[PDB]
C-alpha cells in the first residue's frame, strides 16, 4: 500500500499487471483500493 491518495500509478498498475483495469482508490469507506 504505497499510494492511493496522491500515488495512484502504484494502485492501479498493480493490477493492470494482473490483468484487471487497474487497481483504483476511492471514499467507499475512509479511501480505500479496489481493483475494477
Amino acid at each position: 500500500g504505497f499510494g492511493c491518495p496522491w500515488n495512484a500509478y502504484e494502485c492501479d498498475r498493480h493490477c493492470v499487471s494482473k490483468g484487471y483495469t487497474g487497481g483504483n482508490c476511492r471514499g467507499k469507506i475512509r479511501q480505500t483500493c479496489h481493483c475494477y
